[PDB]
């Protein structure tokens, strides 16, 4: 069910890096990955935990849709795109975490553990801030429970609607043309040791999906464009991509 493909390897150490890639191709039910003690470690998620936060606003109506405005509350902070109105749309794609903050506080405690313990996701543990829990609080999911959790959202199987699925779906649109589409959220923790980065989602072809997981050591914020260069350079050398 699962096999380990160390050639993948040389992609992480041409960069000084390390790290996990974990693929799971849907068709034929078979997992990959470089490192199966790593795809199985767990490490807080930060900003892929965008992805359930968002399932579960939209469900409990916290966020109407995904056209609805959170203005900027006017504090000037150091993501200069941050410091802007957003949609759920835009607050996705330029992981603008205080606008995150704001719906778990609105979540609240006790919606959001037992939603967490209804997909399934990690450790389904908050402990710590309510505001900032998948940040530097207890949450800690491994990238082959990021596969599970990614493919139950593709299927519209998780415990909310298929509205709220299909917005959130949406909302991680991150590349398409002819020969693929990409939906896809990428994380960065950098509160507790070690710091890594994340990139999860999904490659969608004509006749087959190959869900992707990966995180890498991040000891400095100038490699974080290598979560997806790397991820791109395996589906490539596996003819996933052209
Ligand atoms: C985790 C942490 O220290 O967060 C603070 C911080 C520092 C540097 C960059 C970013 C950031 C902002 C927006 C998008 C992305 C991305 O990689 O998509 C990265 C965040
Ligand atoms: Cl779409």
């Amino acid at each position: 069910e699962w096999q380990e493909n160390k050639s993948w390897n040389a992609h992480f150490t041409e960069h000084k890096s390390q790290g996990v890639v974990v693929l799971w191709n849907e068709n034929k039910q078979q997992g990959f990955t470089n490192n199966l003690k790593r795809a199985n470690q767990a490490f807080l998620p930060a900003s892929t935990f965008k992805i359930p936060n968002s399932l579960i606003a939209l469900d409990l109506g916290v966020v109407k849709d995904e056209h609805q405005v959170f203005k900027w509350d006017g504090q000037t902070r150091d993501i200069a795109t941050w410091n802007r109105d957003h949609n759920l749309i835009t607050a996705m794609k330029y992981s603008v975490v205080p606008v995150y903050q704001e719906f778990a506080r609105q979540i609240g405690e006790a919606r959001m553990s037992k939603m967490l313990h209804a997909f399934d996701y990690g450790n389904e543990d908050i402990s710590g801030n309510v505001d900032s829990f998948w940040l530097d609080g207890g949450i800690r999911i491994s990238a082959t429970e990021q596969i599970s959790f990614l493919r139950k959202l593709y299927h519209n199987k998780l415990h909310v609607s298929e509205r709220s699925q299909r917005i959130v779906k949406q909302a991680m649109l991150t590349e398409a043309n002819g020969d693929y589409i990409i939906r896809a959220k990428t994380g960065y923790s950098t509160r507790i040791e070690p710091k890594i980065g994340w990139w999860v989602g999904w490659v969608e072809l004509d006749d087959n999906v190959w869900f992707f997981a990966m995180n890498m050591d991040m000891p400095t914020s100038d490699g974080l464009g290598l979560r997806q260069a790397i991820t791109k350079e395996v589906l490539k050398q596996e003819k996933i991509i052209p």
